[PDB]
């Protein structure tokens, strides 16, 4: 229990550091820019709360012979569409296309959560639904959204592509962790699972945020 608790506290601290840095960076509150900072505060702030809750030993749900971390999935349901929103803003995406990518994202996270909570082998059908919706989300990120980003200045398009790449490459690792970890075949221990996810969560949220902060200043 000590290892898992320690990892969750590290996640909480890293998320808190991001949250404070984004809130501070955003204080200037430029009318067009404010939205991006508030979104980053929401992304890392919600994650921080989730990690604190888990560190305190809340929401460790036993499912068959594994443990499900409910706050992790609730976190993702809330924070991943905020990341997609940030990317859609950057890309200058149209309202229909925003709706599509937010829908596909929500399918991924709901299917992953539901799958984690189903004891039997039918849970892999839920994983599959999420994997299919994720391929759709990736298509949008690398296709239509990238085309949309090209209508922006070269610097904004470069930022879009940088954050798009970070997002696509790291998000693609999560389903493999689900499959190899406790929700799937339970090869990886809960500690190894949590350690990998803490890194990935921190980079996809706080790393993502610092990359945007850097580009915003350099712009
Ligand atoms: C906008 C809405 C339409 C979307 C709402 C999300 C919704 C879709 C989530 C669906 C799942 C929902 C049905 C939950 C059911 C889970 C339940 C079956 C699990 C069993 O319950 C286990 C409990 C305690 O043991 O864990 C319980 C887990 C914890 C109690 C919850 C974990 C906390 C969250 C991860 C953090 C939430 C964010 C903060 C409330 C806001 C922080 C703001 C920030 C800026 C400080
Ligand atoms: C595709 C796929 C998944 C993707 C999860 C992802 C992409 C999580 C990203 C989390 C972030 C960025 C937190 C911040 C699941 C739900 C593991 C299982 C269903 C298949
Ligand atoms: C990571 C710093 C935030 C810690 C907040 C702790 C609040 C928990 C309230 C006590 C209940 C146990
Ligand atoms: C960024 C400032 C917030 C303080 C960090 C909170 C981490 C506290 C870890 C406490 C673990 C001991 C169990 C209680
Ligand atoms: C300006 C730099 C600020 C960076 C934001 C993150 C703050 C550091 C918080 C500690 C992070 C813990 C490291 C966990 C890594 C993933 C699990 C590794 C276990 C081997
Ligand atoms: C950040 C809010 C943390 C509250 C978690 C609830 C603590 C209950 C511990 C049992
Ligand atoms: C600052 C917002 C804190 C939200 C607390 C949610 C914790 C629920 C777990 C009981
Ligand atoms: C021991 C603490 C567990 C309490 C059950 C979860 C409370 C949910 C709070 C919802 C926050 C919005
Ligand atoms: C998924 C989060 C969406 C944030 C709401 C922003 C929409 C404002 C447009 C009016
Ligand atoms: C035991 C439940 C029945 C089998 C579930 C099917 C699992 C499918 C997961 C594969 C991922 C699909 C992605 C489409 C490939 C193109
Ligand atoms: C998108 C590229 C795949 C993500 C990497 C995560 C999976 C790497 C592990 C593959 C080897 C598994 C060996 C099974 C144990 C026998
Ligand atoms: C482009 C592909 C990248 C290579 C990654 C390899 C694929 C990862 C395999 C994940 C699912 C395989 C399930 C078999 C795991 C072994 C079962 C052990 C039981 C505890
Ligand atoms: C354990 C690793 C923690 C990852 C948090 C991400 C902080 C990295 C800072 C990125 C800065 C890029 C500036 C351009
Ligand atoms: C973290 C802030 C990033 C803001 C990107 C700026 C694009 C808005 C154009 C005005
Ligand atoms: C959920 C899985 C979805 C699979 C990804 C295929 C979606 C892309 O499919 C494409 O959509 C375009 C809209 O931008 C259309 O113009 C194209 O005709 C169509 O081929």
């Amino acid at each position: 229990m000590v290892g898992l608790t320690t990892l969750f506290w590290l996640g909480a601290i890293g998320m808190l550091v991001g949250t404070l840095a984004f809130a501070w960076a955003g204080r200037d509150a430029g009318s067009g820019e404010r939205r991006y900072y508030v979104t980053l505060v929401g992304i890392s702030g919600i994650a921080a709360v989730a990690y604190v809750v888990m560190a305190l030993g809340v929401g460790w749900v036993p499912v068959a012979e594994r443990t499900v971390f409910a706050p992790r999935y609730i976190d993702w349901i809330l924070t991943t569409p905020l990341i997609v929103y940030f990317l859609g803003l950057l890309a200058g995406l149209d309202s229909r296309e925003f709706g599509i990518v937010i829908t596909l994202n929500t399918v991924v996270m709901l299917a992953g959560f539901a799958g984690a909570m189903v004891p039997g082998i039918e849970r892999y059908a839920l994983f599959g639904m999420g994997a299919v919706a994720f391929l759709g989300l990736v298509y949008y990120l690398v296709g239509p959204m990238t085309e949309s980003a090209s209508q922006r200045s070269s610097g904004i398009k470069s930022l879009y592509v940088r954050l798009r790449n970070l997002t696509v490459i790291l998000w693609a690792i999560y389903p493999f962790i689900w499959l190899l970890g406790p929700p799937g075949v339970a090869l990886l221990t809960p500690t190894v699972d949590v350690a990998l996810i803490v890194y990935l969560d921190l980079v996809t949220k706080v790393g993502f945020g610092f990359i945007a902060l850097d580009a915003a200043a350099t712009l």
